């Protein structure tokens, strides 16, 4: 069968947790005051959430609420264990209460409120500077997450909010966050799929934090090249491939030789056989001011099949494209 695999980086901070933290099932629910809230108006949704702002009656304060339909609603629990062992951290979006609804039994999530540049505002005005600064403060999430323990799985534009005008950045929606335990065999089926690891997609289990690096990679491709999203696929076996048609498909076949990953015997009619393409194809006119040798190089760090051998976060935060960053 397939080749076992764990992270290179903070592979025990789950182990010295102690045990019956694991047991949450009817274990510290603690409901707040929904009567302290009142919505005021619609700002968005997730795929399993319908999200508002709202204030707070008791002191006037703008908070955000984000209301969880049924598939959202039976993974609570994890949410909010996720959310409150990352409370305080870099870019971390704060929770701030957790309600429920009488009379339809719904759950909501209370957040601080944050302000959220409209995303045409920044698809036209984010500079060369403005991506490494933002990557930059998505790196400091992503490490803080992983040095405690948890992989995001949903890394992509939509779960970042920026404040354009403040300069800040909190990466939201830990809906499909989990607790990495070394050798675990993970579900697939999560992240969303312009953002899915090739792990992923040829039904990898023992995945780790690395998978959160590909998205970022599909992220910062898209903003450099202004290409939304860089690797569109119509489905599962058709997003891999569209990676194989830039990353090519002999560093495919070497990945799934290393991992003895089996593909669907289908595997060479869809995949076909294509070289490695050079990343001066996607630079035009439009994009030219977003792109450098450094940018590259980086992206070409995280966009790679094997999960080991991407960059981790706090290797990434040392790259030469973010020397130009204010630290
Ligand atoms: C392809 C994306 C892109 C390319 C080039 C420049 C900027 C963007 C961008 C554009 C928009 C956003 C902001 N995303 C937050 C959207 C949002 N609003 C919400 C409201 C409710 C619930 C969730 C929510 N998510 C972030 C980004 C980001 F993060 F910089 F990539
Ligand atoms: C149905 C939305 C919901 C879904 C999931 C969890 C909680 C609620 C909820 C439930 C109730 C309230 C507070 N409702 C107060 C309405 C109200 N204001 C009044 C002012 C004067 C007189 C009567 C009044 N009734 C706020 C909320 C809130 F804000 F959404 F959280
Ligand atoms: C142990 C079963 C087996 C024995 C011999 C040959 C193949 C497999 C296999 C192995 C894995 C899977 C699961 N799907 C593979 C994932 C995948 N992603 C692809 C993307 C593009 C092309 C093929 C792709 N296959 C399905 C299968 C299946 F369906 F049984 F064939």
């Amino acid at each position: 069968g397939p080749v076992p695999s764990r992270a290179r980086v903070y592979t025990d901070v789950n182990t010295h947790r102690p045990s019956e933290y694991w047991d949450y099932e009817s274990h510290v629910v603690e409901w707040g005051n929904q009567d302290d809230y009142q919505l005021v108006r619609k700002l968005g949704r997730g795929k399993y959430s319908e999200v508002f702002e709202a204030i707070n009656i008791t002191n006037n304060e703008k908070v955000v609420v984000k209301i969880l339909k049924p598939v959202a609603a039976a993974k609570i629990k994890r949410e909010i264990k996720i959310l409150e062992n990352l409370r305080g951290g870099p870019n971390i979006i704060t929770l701030a209460d957790i309600v429920k609804d009488p009379v339809s039994r719904t759950p909501a999530l209370v957040f601080e409120h944050v302000n959220n540049t409209d995303f045409k505002q920044l698809y036209q005005t984010l500079t060369d500077y403005d991506i490494r600064f933002y990557m930059y403060e998505i790196l400091k999430a992503l490490d803080y997450c992983h040095s405690m323990g948890i992989m995001h799985r949903d890394v992509k534009p939509h779960n970042v909010m920026i404040d354009h005008e403040h300069r800040k950045l909190r990466l939201i929606d830990w809906g499909l966050a989990e607790f990495y335990h070394p050798g675990q065999e993970y579900n697939v089926r999560v992240a969303s799929r312009y953002f899915k690891g090739p792990e992923l997609l040829v039904d990898y289990q023992m995945y780790d934090y690395s998978l959160d690096m590909w998205s970022l990679g599909c992220m910062l491709a898209s903003m450099i090249f202004r290409k939304e999203p860089f690797f569109h696929g119509h489905d599962n076996y058709d997003q891999l491939v569209r990676i194989a048609k830039v990353l090519g498909t002999e560093d495919l076949y070497d990945y799934i030789d290393k991992y003895n990953i089996e593909l669907d015997p289908r595997f060479n009619d869809i995949l076909g056989r294509h070289s490695r393409k050079r990343w001066e194809r996607f630079v035009h006119s439009e994009n030219q001011h977003l792109v450098s040798p450094e940018a590259l190089d980086f992206l070409d760090k995280l966009l790679r099949y094997d999960h080991q051998s991407r960059l981790t976060a706090r290797e990434a935060m040392e790259h030469p494209y973010f020397y130009t960053v204010v630290k």
